[PDB]
């Protein structure tokens, strides 16, 4: 061999889904999280860049056998059906099987006699440890079983569901980023799960792979990593959807506006933007002077997208476009939504953002943007004031 091919190749190609902070998480075309650092210093150490190839937990075992990655993670446990098809690296994480509930739940669930009775709604996501422990250890109760994390969590929260049994570290994270949860005496579990690496039937090279991770847990790096990514500001995901999706539109203004001839810069309803903002954002309790900063950078950005479509329309002399929506009456609405989401987004990440210390993991958080490759520059000044 497998090294031989990864060195001819000249790629480490990884699995990963994806959808498990703090393990991986996509932000964009953009992956990050523990497991990601780890794959790209073992991609270092192999001499060759990374590249991390999206799968999801149903096509995962059929993806590695098609060859579409040479190893997988993602916070992926030990499990006998994974054992059948590869060998697993050493575990780099020994984690806890421990509830999450709605905090003011807490004591009613701290026990598997609680939690194993025909009354309680379990959910967990499918075909690994947290599975096979609810079928095995609470089978009074009633199991649903989701593949996206999110709906888990929401469910949780807004009393869809009543808990989750699930690795320690996910508890702890989620404890913080959704305030109503608590994690359920996470130091001290129903049972643990190991952390590893899928690899290919490959013995010699399970040995690299095991010699460089042993090396990185005895020297501390992977205690620094995990630690480092469960402090990462994750809760800054939807205000970088909101500046993404915000200047994203912005190729609709523009199409309507070529259509009817409409300067781009229009100061009137710039000032009406800015007004709105302002006054809901200081309902927030946010300063006025962060809000007319952020959301003059967002109105320029803006700008800047529509001068480079309207650059490129003028020199390929383009005539009007029938797939333009409607300004004043869907999209301005659209936008409308977005500077409230923006706005949200911004009073629940307000201590973050004060914090000098954090731009690094506010870079990592926020930098990529798919609006980027509609244009560079307007992507820098959106996220210029961050
Ligand atoms: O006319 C427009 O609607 C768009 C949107 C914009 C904004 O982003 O809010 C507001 C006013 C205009 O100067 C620019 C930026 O074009
Ligand atoms: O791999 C498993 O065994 C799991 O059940 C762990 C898990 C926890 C949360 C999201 C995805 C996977």
């Amino acid at each position: 061999h497998r090294l031989d091919d990864i060195t001819a190749r000249g790629v480490l190609r990884v699995g990963t889904t994806g959808d498990y902070k703090p393990f991986s998480s996509r932000a964009g075309n953009d992956f990050v999280g523990l497991d990601i650092e780890l794959a790209a210093d073992l991609a270092r150490t192999l001499g060759v860049p990374v590249q991390i190839v999206p799968t999801s937990w149903p096509t995962l075992m059929k993806d590695f056998g098609d060859g579409k990655f040479d190893i997988a993670l993602g916070g992926v446990s030990i499990t006998p059906e994974r054992q059948k098809q590869g060998l697993f690296s050493v575990s780099y994480l020994r984690d806890g099987k421990t509830p999450i509930t709605r905090c003011e739940n807490s004591a009613r669930f701290q026990t598997l006699a609680q939690i194993d009775q025909p009354g309680v709604r379990l959910v967990v996501n499918p075909g690994g440890t947290n599975e096979r422990f609810a079928r095995s250890q609470a089978p009074n109760a009633q199991l649903t079983v989701y593949p996206d994390n999110v709906t888990i969590f929401d469910q949780i929260v807004t009393g869809a569901a009543d808990l989750m049994i699930t690795d320690a570290i996910e508890t702890r994270l989620q404890q913080r980023l959704r305030p109503q949860l608590c994690a359920v005496h996470p130091d001290t579990p129903f049972d643990f799960a190991e952390k590893a690496i899928l690899l290919p039937r490959d013995v010699a090279f399970k040995a690299v792979v095991d010699k460089w991770l042993q090396q990185r847990i005895a020297s501390g790096a992977v205690q620094r990593s995990v630690d480092r990514w469960l402090d990462f500001p994750w809760g800054l995901e939807p205000l970088r959807l909101a500046i993404d999706q915000r200047l994203l539109l912005a190729q609709a203004v523009a199409r309507a506006k070529w259509n009817v001839q409409a300067p781009i810069e229009d100061l009137g309803r710039e000032a009406q933007v800015i007004q709105a903002a302002v006054k809901e954002g200081a309902a927030l309790g946010l300063p006025k002077v962060w809000i007319e900063t952020v959301f003059r950078a967002q109105i320029e950005a803006s700008k800047t997208v529509q001068r480079e479509l309207f650059a490129q329309w003028s020199a390929q002399q383009a005539g009007k476009f029938d797939d333009a929506p409607d300004l004043a009456k869907t999209i301005r609405p659209e936008l409308d939504r977005l500077t409230t989401q923006l706005l949200r987004s911004m009073a629940s990440n307000q201590t973050v953002l004060n914090d000098e210390a954090r731009k690094a993991d506010v870079a990592r958080a926020m930098r990529a943007l798919e609006a980027r490759a509609l244009s560079p520059q307007a992507a820098t000044q959106a996220l210029a004031p961050f």
